[PDB]
Parts: structure tokens; C-alpha cells; sequence
């Protein structure tokens, strides 16, 4: 199965942790791509980062541990990878 841990920054500033596991999203994108463009989204879910694990236990333990750790370590987790520079959204850079 496909284990993707997504962390979304909510309207409040709290990071929403949860890993998804459905093949449907993958095939859906390919099916939709036939006569469609990449552009799709609005908010208010801000994607900070995405962690993909081919391993069952790693996906379960990662989720479980981010649920385990406090805010301070939750911040540190993003400080390891997820930094504003890694967002590469736009800001003002051409």
C-alpha cells in the first residue's frame, strides 16, 4: 500500500498530522490528467511537507510518534525538513 504522511497547516496555525493510504488518489490523478491541468486547490490546508514510506511499520510508527511528541519537538521535526525555503511556493522569486 501507499503510505503518505501529510502534514497540513490549518487556519489556526496548528499542523495537522495524518498519513493517507489509498491507491484511488494515484489513479484518479492519472485519469483526471487526461484533458486537465495541474492547478487544483484553494485552502486553507497548507502543505508543509510529505513523507512517503514504502514500509508498513515506519508509516505507523512515524504517525504514532508525531502524535506522541509535544509541540516543541513537532516544530523541531519541521525544522529538520519542511523549512520555509523547502516550501518553494512563490514569495517573490521568479
Amino acid at each position: 500500500m501507499n503510505h503518505y504522511v501529510y502534514i497540513l497547516e490549518c487556519k489556526d496555525g496548528s499542523w495537522y498530522t495524518g498519513y493517507t493510504t489509498d491507491v484511488d488518489r494515484r489513479i484518479k490523478k492519472h485519469a483526471s490528467g487526461k484533458g486537465a491541468k495541474y492547478t487544483r486547490g484553494r485552502g486553507p490546508f497548507r502543505l508543509v511537507a510529505t513523507w512517503a514510506f514504502p514500509s508498513k511499520e515506519e508509516a505507523m510508527r512515524w504517525e504514532y510518534e508525531v502524535k506522541h511528541l509535544s509541540r516543541r519537538k513537532k516544530e523541531q521535526l519541521v525544522s529538520l525538513k519542511g523549512g520555509p525555503y523547502e516550501n518553494t511556493t512563490k514569495l517573490s522569486t521568479t
